[PDB]
């Protein structure tokens, strides 16, 4: 009894901007993927940490799934070990990662002709995260890391927006994410 | 009843030459991955064609297996769309591949400090392989097309030994490598 919410996960609607990627727990359940919708094709499927005796991990029936979107080409940092802005200041695995990392290009929805820029990532922070962290803060950032005012000089917006156009080349465009924990 | 022959693929003493790669079908049988050996940490775990509908794939009931040796660098030519002379000349998985490819570095058992010399590939050939084909003729090949007997000119043999030294750079250590066809 009770089928594990991966509807919740795979299907829904609204995905997280990645500096504020969302956690969901799946366990003591049975799994029904045959209640998800078609046409969620993966681009990436890859997993870190498997050993042959744990084969079984890849049943997915207990996980913690984390949710969010990023653009084609930081795809690529949705790994251990990797650098760059998401990575960094964004969300971070660790170097022992079990789990698996799974990508689908979602330019038909996640994307317009005008843009979509309802997507944001951080690109200034005081610290790289540590693997699992979260910071969703938006405060004016300053170099030197005093507090700070805008419009005062050497006072900066941390986030950006990504902006998701319909007619640009596959690093460009939106992919929705989920890494599955084995837990 | 039955327990996968997983041992068999995963644990086997020696592997075969990429060129002579092996499959063994597994089917009609249950999991049993803690008879298989801790130590196997895959370096390399990538999936292609999966999607949501179909996750349940990945407890690998159903399932081809192909087994092989390559070196580090050659890793990468195990995925679909790649060329080079692995993918073109050894083993060739479509571009519509639906699977996993596993692989794990085995310089401790496959690599020696005096080279070991028994792993083969195909550098020579006329033609691509098409997907899942399979050669292990050993011919002397001529570039332009006619019969050839050594020792004549502008005839060559088309298989090389790969050459396992303990004391090289990763990419130029063994790996094993399963691929798993959802077939």
């Amino acid at each position: 009894t009770n089928l594990c919410p991966f509807g919740e996960v795979f299907n829904a609607t609204k995905f997280p901007s990645v500096y504020a990627w969302e956690r969901k727990k799946i366990s003591n359940c049975v799994a029904d993927y045959s209640v998800l919708y078609n046409s969620t094709f993966f681009s990436t499927f890859k997993c870190y940490g498997v050993s042959a005796t744990k084969l079984n991990d890849l049943c997915f029936s207990n996980v913690y799934a984390d949710s969010f979107v990023v653009k084609g080409d930081d795809v690529r940092q949705i790994a251990p070990g990797q650098t760059g802005v998401i990575a960094d200041y964004n969300y971070k695995l660790p170097d022992d990662f079990m789990g698996c990392v799974l990508a689908w290009n979602t330019r038909n929805i996640d994307a317009t002709s005008t843009g979509n820029y309802n997507y944001k990532y951080r690109y200034l922070r005081h610290g790289k995260l540590r693997p699992f962290e979260r910071d969703i803060s938006n405060v004016p950032f300053s170099p030197d890391g005093k507090p700070c005012t805008p419009p005062a000089l050497n006072c900066y917006w941390p986030l950006n927006d990504y902006g998701f156009y319909t007619t640009t080349g596959i690093g460009y465009q939106p992919y929705r994410v989920v890494v599955l924990s084995f837990e």
